[PDB]
């Protein structure tokens, strides 16, 4: 077509706060990382850009029996890894590929990497190898999954970073060399581009990849960015020395589409944030000292002070913008007589010391507000700043007693929320996702009877009461449902704000 052929050309600068902290997904469970592993890997199934739809990726079809035990994956033919300075043979994908991605995962044996800190964190939390009897590849293009029981978002999980395909070619060939740790550092992917170089903590250089399965990139080249603070991020929007952003002051944003030539997108989200209580330690396994805690945070100020309006009050686990969110639950009242008696009935009329943990990016007004709101009570919370890669290794290993935390969705379903950070199997595994340490049989048991029908109005009821639950037992403090606010230039187009991993490049393009 003669409209698309202008989309064509150019290089895109995307700018973001954090870097990532591997080239394989399957290690890391955080956005900044799948920046660029969401652009270099496919999966067997894919999120249509945009929207929370699955589609065919490097399977092209598949069959479901009706019990939900067996689920068969024909493979895409024809389709070849990268080929870069580092690996430079021709190798087309097969289904040995998918079973090394997966095997790897699942059979300790078989980890690939040397026994270290790494550690396939997804995978552990979710509970996969509990979920899968079996992985055969019947031929070099199918393959088969049994299931120990139904799993309703099984389908969907296939779609997520941590499943990505990675070339088994390419890591026999790093582990005849002694250089297995490159199969994180330098990766082969089939995605739409390619890895070119990556800087730490500086910038990831992405090429197009001309030999892609799909619909060609639009774009040429996309070089992502690290700059830490959220005003030189936007100053280099405003001169154009960068095109696109993430994670904007929100008290800039109102002068920022002001100016000629920048867009500010604006959606719900599917974001939740919130500050973690770690339940198995001393005053927050107490539930009168959590309860106080809630009551003592002003969350509607909150939302005023730290995102000048730009969120929703969050009330429970996940936003409603995902189906099966309990509408009938009220949010905990701000009520600071109510906190101090609650306090004193716990037996802790003089208050206590404890420690929140932020990182280096976030608004530091965030920490001192929650610093301020329970001194209130008598709470005396001491400030502790991390980066990003120290925030998530302590706080995946418990070193926190309170901590922020925040997800994006993966896939629009509750469990993804619910199960993957809130459930006995998430707190097991360690690094965790359960951030709280929760522990709760009553809730974990109807988030298991919820995978185990499909039928979306039955799984609603279980959710709905998982929802009653957790916030009965309050392991941790709601704050906001954020909006996804995306300042780019003008000339910037085919992003969109909307639906899962958001940051996939190939439908952008430069308007001429």
């Amino acid at each position: 077509s003669v409209k698309e052929q202008k989309r064509f050309g150019g290089v895109l600068v995307f700018a973001r706060g954090a870097d990532g902290s591997s080239m394989d997904p399957a290690l890391v469970t955080d956005g900044e990382s799948y920046v660029a592993t969401g652009n270099i890997y496919d999966t067997l199934v894919q999120f249509k850009y945009g929207t929370t739809e699955i589609e065919p990726a490097l399977a092209t079809s598949w069959d479901i029996s009706p019990d939900g035990l067996v689920y068969t994956f024909h493979l895409r033919k024809g389709v070849y890894f990268h080929q870069t300075k580092y690996w430079n043979k021709k190798v087309e994908f097969s289904a040995k590929d998918v079973l090394f991605s997966f095997e790897r995962q699942m059979d300790k044996a078989k980890r690939y990497y040397s026994p270290g800190a790494k550690s396939y964190k997804y995978w552990e939390g979710m509970g996969m190898s509990h979920i899968i009897k079996s992985i055969e590849a019947l031929d070099d293009y199918t393959i088969r999954f049994t299931l120990n029981g139904p799993e309703a978002p099984f389908l969907a999980n296939l779609g997520m970073d941590f499943l990505s395909i990675l070339s088994k070619d390419y890591a026999d060939y790093l582990e005849q060399n002694n250089k297995k740790d490159e199969l994180a550092k330098k990766p082969v992917g089939t995605g739409p581009f390619k890895f070119f170089l990556w800087n730490k903590d500086e910038k990831i250089i992405l090429l197009k990849n001309q030999d892609y399965w799909g619909p060609k990139a639009y774009l040429d080249k996309v070089v992502v960015r690290t700059i830490p603070n959220s005003s030189t991020r936007a100053l280099a929007l405003r001169t154009g020395e960068i095109m696109l952003m993430t994670g904007p002051n929100l008290n800039e944003v109102e002068q920022l589409e002001k100016l000629p030539n920048i867009v500010v997108d604006k959606s719900a989200g599917l974001l939740a944030s919130w500050l973690s209580l770690n339940t198995q330690k001393k005053y927050f396994n107490n539930p009168l000292v959590r309860l106080a805690i809630n009551h003592a945070i002003n969350v509607d100020d909150y939302i005023k002070v730290i995102y000048e309006g730009f969120a929703q009050k969050m009330v429970n686990p996940f936003p409603p913008t995902i189906w099966g969110y309990n509408y009938n639950i009220k949010p905990y009242e701000y009520d600071l007589k109510k906190a101090k008696e609650l306090l004193k009935q716990a037996g802790y009329p003089n208050g206590f010391k404890t420690t929140i943990f932020t990182t280096s990016t976030r608004n530091p007004k965030g920490a001192v507000f929650i610093q301020a709101s329970l001194a209130k009570i008598g709470i005396d919370v001491k400030i502790e700043v991390y980066e990003w890669g120290a925030y998530l290794k302590r706080t995946g290993l418990g070193e926190h007693e309170m901590a922020f935390a925040g997800w994006m969705a993966d896939i629009a379903d509750p469990d993804n929320f619910l199960y993957t950070l809130w459930s006995k199997q998430a707190a097991s595994a360690i690094p965790t996702q359960n951030g709280s340490f929760y522990k709760s049989d009553a809730f974990s048991d109807l988030l298991i009877k919820a995978k185990r029908v499909s039928d979306q109005k039955e799984r609603e009821a279980l959710y709905l009461k998982a929802q009653e639950i957790i916030h009965k037992d309050a392991p941790y403090v709601p704050l906001a449902y954020p909006y996804s606010v995306v300042p780019h230039l003008s000339k910037v187009k085919g992003y969109k704000t909307t639906g899962v991993s958001v940051n996939r490049f190939f439908k952008v393009y430069l308007e001429k």
